[PDB]
């Protein structure tokens, strides 16, 4: 089975860490933080890792049931939610994953909509269930965010209309805030089992080992409920690459695949990158910021090489 | 290039008409309405049709700018927004498409979130729940603008980049006019829709359409509304990239339980991008979620399917 990448352009790709279109290719060589995201993780031979699952709709989504309302001391309202697998089967905490697949992989206040459709139906209404939906926020840094243990909290404002014991869905939309008290850090993992407990079954950290190389990201800008900022989420590979690699199941012939970013019209190679076996890109670039490239560009497999390969500078 | 389908299971597929996972396979042989949806339309050789585009995030999404607030008789606050192409380039009304790609293809009150990030050292932001009534005379995406409503707020800015993220439906009551097979009037009242993907139907006696069905969330009220697509979004992505020539009008496909390796049933995959089966009943197809369709062979118009 030979190795291929999708021929989709940047304008035809979506983020694997949040439901957003890919906006630009991006580098930041001076990044201090360890890069160890858990969504959008897939080895080149098709092995999904971390909390990665195949559905674009699954990314940062939750399914479950609400158990109780609790106020915080600052008068906000919170709801305890038990969570299942996204397909509705019970989550087995002993499954060899960090948390249910699709769980958010960063610290922050994730803004979205909670919706419910009741199990019980009303004969007088055509045997049809009641429904409700509201804006909600999930603080992944909260001590009550323990998805590996099978439950989390979400907050709402000005409503009591959330039902207990009824099927509940979280649809992610963006971030509530990126101010200091909102603790947004895209590279800081949640404590999936809460404080004092170690995260387990993590996808490994990724880094360039090669001098003058840096990680290359697929970057998307994420909406905000309010306040100031222009937050971004960077993924190692787009969701469509995850879908492609998984289906392909192509054996990796070496630890590194040389790939070319090509302008199909001219046929010219704009630049080269290393696609590492664990599923990430590095380039020879010494600056931070977007990569300016024609809208018709995409990566194409060239050959299997090794760690000692020297890329041409961007 | 020989013809292939993705090996993704039902539990690994998403709807091409709304951003939802596929829940079940579904049939309804006695459906009165003409089936002519415009999203999730792709020929077997990879040609996108109607308003279909490749992004899962693009389906029933809008991008544009709010121009001003509008008053009318209905409760809540209302806003006009210009809409562009999803990639932010201006929409050219002369483009040979029914409306900007990703535009909703059905009548109803679509519930979602409007968000803004100001153009003019950090920009200001706001987001709110919103509803877009696709049956409204002010829904004119082909002309480059639409209207949306919000629950009482003044906190929407004019002249700022605006995004609509779809979530579900506001309601399915009689006055909310939900009909998944009724197309919007893309250019407004009294105007003909143009450049439509064609209607689809079974040609063969005893055959019916097979749909990939998703249930769609509701802001309020009673109901269990569903959206049916001809092919899932991953099939659109795959067919588009594959670009495999169609050797006949119909491809025979098998629904296999890969684990047993047995064929649960067979279907016809038509050149225009839709499935038919020999079934005489309505409702879900009860099958394991790990099943998937596999290409068998190209056949002809006279091929007879085994009943399901």
């Amino acid at each position: 089975k030979p190795f291929t990448l999708p021929i989709l352009t940047l304008g035809e790709l979506t983020n694997s860490r949040f439901p957003l279109p890919i906006d630009v290719l991006y580098t930041n060589p001076n990044e201090s933080a360890i890069v160890q995201c858990q969504n959008g993780r897939c080895t080149l031979d098709g092995e999904l890792q971390g909390t990665t699952q195949l559905l674009p709709t699954g990314i940062c989504a939750f399914r479950g049931k609400v158990t109780q309302q609790v106020q915080d001391e600052h008068r906000g309202t919170h709801w305890n939610m038990t969570v299942t697998n996204l397909n509705g089967t019970p989550f087995d905490p002993t499954e060899d994953v960090p948390a249910p697949l699709g769980t958010p992989d960063f610290s922050g206040q994730i803004y979205g909509v909670i919706s419910q459709r009741n199990t019980n139906t009303v004969p007088g209404e055509g045997n049809l269930p009641a429904n409700r939906a509201h804006e909600a926020v999930i603080a992944t840094y909260s001590p009550k965010f323990t998805p590996k243990l099978g439950n989390i909290q979400f907050s709402t404002w000005e409503t009591q209309d959330v039902s207990s014991g009824q099927p509940t869905k979280f649809t992610p939309v963006g971030l509530a805030s990126v101010d200091a008290n909102s603790h947004f850090d895209q590279w800081t993992l949640p404590s999936y089992s809460g404080a004092l407990t170690l995260n387990m079954n993590l996808a490994p950290s990724v880094a360039p080992v090669f001098p003058g190389e840096c990680l290359l990201f697929f970057r998307s800008f994420i909406p905000l409920k309010g306040g100031y900022g222009n937050p971004a989420i960077d993924c190692l590979m787009p969701q469509e690459w995850v879908q492609h690699l998984y289906q392909e199941s192509a054996p990796s012939l070496s630890d590194v695949a040389l790939v070319r970013y090509v302008n199909p019209e001219t046929g010219r190679t704009l630049f080269e990158a290393k696609l590492h076996r664990n599923g990430f890109l590095t380039v020879a670039r010494n600056s931070a910021g977007p990569v300016v490239a024609p809208t018709n560009g995409y990566f194409r497999f060239d050959s299997w090489v090794n760690q000692f390969y020297t890329l041409a500078p961007m």
